[PDB]
């Protein structure tokens, strides 16, 4: 179709105006003096909200250009989320302030390329900074601390998440479920996580979470790419009968295979998930076998000289419980034999003797703790239902946070953090002057989180902002309390990944719409 | 449909204001601080990109004058990179600056005809004092310093390449596929390329590459032209229960027969793929027989006596992968016995000594060269599977720049083989004025390409411009660093036919578009 | 008053437009062949003339630009007119055409200094090459051929300017008066002329020939500066008595003195005219008292301590006729006494012995010759008073063409001097390539005149230009006879003076308006 | 020496030189930038790129400059193309007086059309 094209000041204006939109209906929800957002449906009464998340998702503008100014920071926005947690706010908020000034200085006169340089200086001085800052989240007592701060000062779910960490580990494997009760669960079961999620996002069932969650499914595992559901007829037709769902473990599943598949379990005749085998090559193909293993089942390769269309129920593995983020796949209660896990396991063990190479024995250790390490169960309790419910999503919010502080530490909260690393690199410089403007405009927007959240208190935002820079360490201001002190004696901390993520993305984007000079797109 | 007619200048502004739309679009692009150019989607984010190539495919405007002024040029700079690997956005600005100083020339009361002959000397003139400039790519160290120079200063690239090409020749076929773990690979197999691109675009399943790849296909040999697709149901039918794709080596396949494999490829009901037989004629028969030997397949002709309908499994020859271009298709690992390939290759080597013409001794020593050199095949490897995807494209692109470097050698980069021969072709003149100007036209032209680097620098381009054409051989300006130098010494150079191609492809449109006097298109 | 300033290519359009509805209005009239225009007049009914000059003096343009344009080159074409005696037409449509291609080139990118300083420089070669082609006048014989083919082949003019300028030189003063019945008279008087024009266009009573014409008038010789006309009350009360005209020659006459005068003598008061003196300094208090002599008066001047409140009819000169161009003045048949006359040319002829200096010497044989020279006046006759005013005209103009061709000779009219010209310069070349252009402008240029005239005659001009060129020397296209022969010996044939100023001041404003960038007027 | 090139010459010179603070460095920056205009302006009516020659002009020293008449480098006092220091001097404290009121003008009234 033809297009309409803008170039240079034109095209930057119009991008300026869509991500002003974005971030101006995202950044009044930050803070705890927050303030609401309403978002409309169409059928039934209105969404009221202070998530910048879901407000994030419906923001979509009528003009092309600049849509795909809000399109662009809301993406990498959303990819601090993923990665650490939280701070798809916190990421809007600093892309707004880097873009704005960082576009003035481009009609100013100043070279872009050097304005972009100068952003990613400051920033990598920053976040080496921040880690300075950082205090480590080691010992189970801490552990607890950063999860009841997370969980709203409920001491039970630092408790939980602390004793969850203690069986398997920190970098192990935790998973919430609904409670059976009142008191609460945790429970080590055959299972296993690797990184590779949903190949389209119609198999989501829970859209609060943004996940495909499938109780008592059948694993099918083919060392193979399905591109034709013609082979998949006789499986997908024996699933139906046992009146279960399904899971599609595969090297791919491309073009028609995966279009119907989508449409199948959309409409609602069979529940149906597919993802990709993790790893590639070889060893893709025996972490394979180690998924059919613990689920107790039989990979379908063609190397071998099996076919899907010969495949029956017996062959398919199956667990309890299995879940599936944007890039992540999860299986829990593997109905697998302990003999056969426990043979594979040895197996594997044996290998880490017989390797030559540290590459080959780093892998194979990882192969054994994904499978002998298992996975925790937390089954959340409470007294009602809807209890239940708001406890079990304080719970996993606060394990995503405890994950992030036990690998990275924590740091002050409430946007001072950023302003402390800020006001550090004031002697920061560059090659040139255009470096030097471009290292001060990421400093200045550095200050944005806090000054929004002070604004939203309705006290002055200079003044606070000149305080806390005046002071040093974890010194900052409590928004909820609207007192000065130490943030993370007050208990307002945020893990270093979060704040760490939400900058580098934020500066990520920026760089790219302050180094455009065209855009393209279809006429109205 | 009624008709829109434009003539003169009327016409030729409309052209102009066309391609300036499209060059300006994609020559921001252009150089080591090119600048980003977004593409917006109907789905999802924006695409985020510097490669003039993505960019120009999106160029379509609404004024059909206009449009059709940039489809020109767009059409022309395209074969510049289907020849020689690269140099879309080069020809763009080349193109933009001849005709922008051309069509002034037209409006002026210059002779067109005139004018491009003037254009065309100038060109043929520098093209030869291009390859006087060239330096030589020889030897297995140039090779590796070349393919180290096009991945970015990977000197593992410039190895893989350098080895490949030492095991099958330098004119032999190369081929890069997905590793299959840490390590890479290489190893020659039985196959076969030809220069026989696809017969529609709708076959293509990777529109990064923009090509047609099929895995484990079946290949159908047919001596005929296929133009009713009702002879190839029993085929058809018969392949789709294997599951695995198709390859249709005929004649030709026309009309309904092409229409409905279309349909049925892109709806995802069977992979299909359809191209010509290599050459023409009686060798045309003679080379079909090659592929059915090599693919260890059987020819279906009329002559014989074979019918498509009566065809199946067994006649279809087989491999392992097959990759088909615009212009290019490529066999890889060929199921056909070595036994019957050997005794192929012996037939047709004594054909040779009983060979009378040149002329047939010749097109004999092709036949033979295909079928017994065979195809290499790289295998990249990687610890991640980002990793080797991102690899693997640097080895696609390296082995492309390193192929033209071994045909025509390598120039100075950065546009200044361009300025450079411009400024030796200082005395050349025409047969009157007009063609004098037109020279002129061209020599101005060919700085254009670093005069666009040096803007996106930001740096004058007057200043950098006088001081290149100041100095003599290879001095240039390296706009990576902004210092000048010798700049092959420094690494930064282009193959002489990425460079030749630019500049000849650039000028043909810029020729048709000054002597065009009329415009004919649809009413809106 | 606010002003409308427009710059470059947005003003110099807006010249070319207003030039060419100058220039084509007056070049239909232009050859033997040449078209009638139409002026309307407020009163009574229309004009139909066939005179350039009428026409050009009538176009005024609304478009405020535009009229400068116009205004621009119709003050230099009258320039030529008035040096010459003709060519106003042959120098507006010589403007147009170096103004069209230059402006044109202008446009192209060249450099409008460089266009300029190559039109003259073959504007100044043309000229040499004029000269060397002219044909002289010398001999009574040659005076009246090209007398009698300036009146329209009448043998009776060319024989009485032949016998004039035998009377009194070549370089002598000649006048035409009305005749007292059938036969011509011609006598020499004593008389005087200088060259010193109306001081205001409101003392002209002539409008035909735009010139101050005054029968028996009393003349006022005052050595000082009449700013105020309350010293001149007692003097025009006097002058007015007698019922005779007045003639002032002063040093100046300024504001209020000049203001008052047009004012009485337009409204029809008392017949007054206004002229300096001739020289300057000491020499023009010299000049002042030959006038004195000549016409029998007395100088007033403040030196001697003599005021204009004091003079009386005595003190003032007088003469029988007096005519006043816009850069001349004419003294017919002085009342002065031969005794003084004599005398003061006896007193000058002694310091012409006594002068030291040869510049002295040269200034004083120019003030005896203009005294003791005298004045022809030649009295035209006819049988009825409306062939006695058409055979005057003839005359008039006759004598002023003969006049330019005792000067500097004739060429070949028709405007075939100019493209004959124009042809041997084919090898002139400038500096650079941009005078080159510049050149072949005003080469081209030369054509137009001819080009022209063959247009009004019906035949295509490329055709008869492209003839003429052929030839050699003063061979041409006869537009009369539409017949090719020598022009000289045809009878067609223009004075070198108005073909040499016609093109230098078509040249002048041509590349004025060329190297013009801005132009400022008020507000519509 | 004449043609703007005393001015860009001076402006040369004082690349080193630097405010209290940024924002007059960047004032600086602005006024010897502006310095270069008249020798650019008379080079941009000959038909030449001015940033070439304002280039080659800033490389010298001394009196050597553009004589924008022949169209020859040299030296500019030798070729007799001279300003008076006052004329020079004048100019530039005239033009920045009014600039520095014009860039620190927050207001104007005048009467409605």
């Amino acid at each position: 179709a033809a297009k309409d094209v803008k170039f240079g000041n034109d095209a930057r204006v119009k991008m300026l105006r869509g991500v002003n939109v974005l971030a101006d209906a995202v950044k009044v929800t930050l803070g705890p003096k927050g303030r609401n957002v309403v978002l409309d449906k169409s059928f039934g009464a209105p969404t009221i909200t202070k998530d910048g998340v879901s407000v994030a998702r419906e923001i979509e503008l009528e003009d092309k250009f600049e849509n795909m100014g809000a399109q662009m920071v809301k993406e990498v926005a959303s990819k601090a989320n993923d990665a650490a947690g939280d701070g798809t706010t916190t990421a809007t908020v600093l892309a707004q302030a880097i873009i704005t000034e960082g576009l003035k200085a481009v009609a100013c006169g100043m070279n872009p390329m050097d304005l972009k340089r100068g952003i990613d200086k400051a920033v990598t001085a920053a976040v080496e900074e921040l880690k300075a800052l950082s205090v480590p989240c080691s010992d189970s007592k801490a552990i607890a601390q950063v999860g009841t701060i997370s969980a709203n000062s409920d001491e039970t779910v630092g408790k939980l998440i602390a004793e969850a960490m203690d069986k398997v580990g920190k970098e192990g494997v935790i998973t919430v479920e609904d409670g059976t009760g009142l008191q609460d669960e945790l429970d080590v079961v055959e299972g296993m996580q690797f990184d590779r999620g949903y190949l389209s996002p119609y198999f989501i069932n829970k859209p609060e979470t943004g996940a495909v969650e499938l109780e008592s499914p059948f694993i099918l595992l083919a060392d193979k790419k399905i591109s034709n559901i013609r082979e998949m007829l006789p499986v997908l037709e024996a699933v139906a009968k046992a009146g279960k769902p399904l899971l599609i473990i595969a090297e791919d599943v491309e073009g028609e295979a995966l279009a119907t598949l989508v449409v199948n379990t959309m409409r609602g005749i069979v529940k149906v998930a597919a993802v990709k085998a993790p790893g590639f090559g070889d060893r893709r193909k025996a972490m394979l076998q180690d998924i059919a293993t613990l689920t107790g089942g039989t990979v379908i390769s063609e190397e071998i000289g099996m076919e899907l269309e010969k495949a029956t129920l017996e062959d398919l593995g199956q667990a309890k419980r299995v879940v599936i983020n944007k890039d992540t796949t999860t299986i829990i209660d593997g109905v697998g034999e302990e003999a056969a896990i426990q043979g594979r396991v040895a197996q594997i063990r044996q290998q880490i003797e017989e390797a030559t190479s540290d590459y080959d024995r780093e892998k194979l250790q990882e192969r054994v703790a994904k499978l002998a390490g298992g996975v925790a169960v937390i089954k959340v309790g409470a007294a009602t239902e809807v209890e239940m419910k708001e406890k079990k999503a304080r719970v996993e919010d606060a394990l995503h946070a405890t994950r992030a502080a036990v690998e990275e530490g924590v740091v002050a909260g409430g946007g001072v953090a950023l302003i402390r690393v800020a006001s550090k690199l004031a002697d920061l410089r560059g090659q040139n002057e255009d470096q030097n403007v471009g290292i001060k405009v990421a400093l200045r927007a550095m200050e944005a989180p806090l000054r929004q959240i002070v604004l939203n208190c309705g006290e002055e935002p200079s003044v606070v902002a000149n305080t806390v820079k005046g002071g040093d360490g974890n010194y900052g201001y409590n928004a909820a309390t609207e007192e000065y002190g130490n943030m993370i004696d007050m208990g307002i901390l945020d893990p270093t990944k979060v704040t760490r993520s939400a900058l580098q993305y934020a500066a990520s984007v920026a760089g790219l719409m302050i180094t455009t000079e065209c855009m393209v797109t279809d006429l109205p």
